[PDB]
């Protein structure tokens, strides 16, 4: 059904991601029709001798190599098919819709938007991203600390296991798989089905900026913010420089016909029990869709000038709330106290919104937050990228002497006792036992570098 393809396009794209550094090459890239070409393919290499190395691409996102198959063969998963249309089930008490794995969430949403007016409920701040990669770890932005990750979100999946068996998988038919897969890291299959759960979409969106000087008050307004009843539908946040630092607070208020003769009051209400600096507050009012879609036009700007394809060496991190404050101290102060520049952003989350039973890995604490590093080096300048990638091991180097039980998301570990420290002893076991059931060969998502074949 589906084609190899040796097109030097094809392989040079498959070589190569957004962090612009790892460029480990296929032998050839797969382009499926359905999944069971991705069975097919992924059968071959299981029952080969040599058992070559099988990777699924989603969009390209990665930073360090993760969907790469040295020497093997990359499943362009991108895809003249039918769409599923949304569906609504008395059961589950809501709607979803049927996505291939290798769909953009851009796409579900333009999609589920024209069928009903529904859309998926909790988001990534980019969505020219593929649905398998981002449930391959979590899938995070201002709606997680509700609704929970896009791992929380979605009720059943089709998985291509590392033995080519096409698997069917829910909370109720094969846990283990599904719970395994859902910020498995590939390691467990390709998903070639999620089924997205939906909500009726807002029309628009009222988004709020304010700024702090006190990063005490920043963190607790966030805190108190994600544990409201009213309250804000989106929280956020990003560190700004001076022209020492300052923070951003960044919200939404979403609304439709129904509600928008209470949005004002509901906004107002909500910013008034705040402790942001007066006469920072920056509103800006527009489209469900275009808020969404922000981040793609901060990148058609950036294309523009030059500044997209340069090496993004980004690092994020989950760091428990109880150790937020000595954080700010020595990192945004300390250690960056630039390149081409890229935000720092920060927020809280609720660890309660994630299930434990997934391989998501999470700090210890009740609320945590999410600090990324999203510096992108100067173009053509490979000193940018040492000095930021040396920045980038300050910061872990300041977790790991002052014991922060920081977790690294989207980790770009390479050593055995660096992802057995990552997972803990019980997560790792369980880790470990779901790879010699699912993907005993290591064929599956290699560029991880967790596992190497038996
Ligand atoms: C580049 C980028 C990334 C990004 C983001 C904004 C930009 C500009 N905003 C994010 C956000 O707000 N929140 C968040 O949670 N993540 C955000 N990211 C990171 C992004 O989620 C990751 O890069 C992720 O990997 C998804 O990206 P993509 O769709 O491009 O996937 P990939 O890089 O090619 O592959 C990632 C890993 O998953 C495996 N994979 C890929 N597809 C599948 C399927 N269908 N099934 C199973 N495994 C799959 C790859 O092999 C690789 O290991
Ligand atoms: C230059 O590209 C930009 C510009 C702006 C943003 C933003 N305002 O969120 C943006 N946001 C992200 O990339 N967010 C994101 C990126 C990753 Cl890799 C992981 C996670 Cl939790 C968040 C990227």
């Amino acid at each position: 059904g589906g084609r190899l393809s040796v097109d030097a396009s094809d392989i040079a794209e498959a070589s190569r991601d957004f962090g612009g550094v790892a460029r480990a090459e296929p032998m050839a890239v797969f382009h499926p029709r359905a999944a069971g070409d991705v069975a097919g393919l992924v059968g071959a290499a299981f029952r080969s001798a040599r058992g070559f190395r099988v990777s699924a691409r989603g969009h390209g996102h990665s930073i360090s190599g993760q969907a790469q198959a040295a020497g093997g063969v990359v499943v362009d998963m991108s895809r003249a098919v039918a769409r599923a249309l949304p569906v609504h089930s008395a059961a589950l008490g809501g709607h979803y819709v049927d996505v291939w794995g290798g769909e953009l969430w851009v796409d579900v949403l333009n999609w589920t938007l024209s069928h009903g007016g529904l859309a998926p409920r909790s988001w990534t701040d980019y969505l020219y991203l593929s649905v398998g990669g981002t449930l391959s770890n979590a899938g995070i932005s201002g709606q997680a600390f509700h609704h929970g990750p896009q791992i929380s979100n979605v009720y059943e999946l089709d998985v291509v296991t590392g033995k080519g068996e096409v698997v069917t998988c829910s909370e109720t038919e094969n846990p283990d798989l599904f719970f395994g897969v859902l910020g498995g890291l590939g390691q467990f299959g390709i998903i070639t089905r999620a089924r997205i759960a939906l909500e009726r979409a807002p029309k628009r969106v009222r988004w709020i900026r304010a700024l702090y000087s006190n990063f005490s008050e920043f963190t607790a307004d966030q805190e108190r913010l994600i544990s409201l009843g009213r309250r804000f539908d989106y929280v956020e946040g990003f560190v700004v420089a001076a022209e020492s630092v300052l923070y951003c607070l960044e919200v939404t208020k979403n609304y439709d016909d129904e509600t928008a003769g209470s949005v004002d009051q509901d906004v107002d209400t909500l910013l008034g029990e705040l402790n942001f600096l007066p006469g920072t507050v920056f509103t800006t009012d527009l489209p469900y869709v275009d808020f969404l879609d922000r981040v793609h036009k901060a990148e058609l700007k950036l294309r523009a000038k030059g500044m997209w394809e340069v090496p993004h060496p980004w690092l994020n991190l989950f760091v428990p709330a109880s150790r937020i404050a000595d954080f700010d101290r020595g990192v945004f102060r300390g250690v960056l106290g630039a390149g081409a520049g890229g935000p720092v952003l920060i927020y809280p989350m609720n660890k309660h919104k994630w299930d434990p039973r997934s391989s998501a890995v999470t700090p210890d604490e009740e609320v945590f937050y999410l600090v990324a590093f999203l510096r992108s080096a100067l173009p053509g300048a490979p000193e940018s990228l040492e000095a930021l990638a040396r920045q980038n091991q300050r910061i872990l180097d300041f977790c790991a002497g002052t014991g922060i039980g920081a977790k690294q998301y989207l980790p770009g570990h390479k050593a055995r006792h660096e992802w057995a420290e990552h997972f803990g002893a019980a997560r790792w076991d369980r880790f470990a036992r779901l790879k010699a059931e699912f993907d005993p060969r290591a064929i599956l998502a290699a560029g991880q570098g967790i596992f190497r074949p038996p």
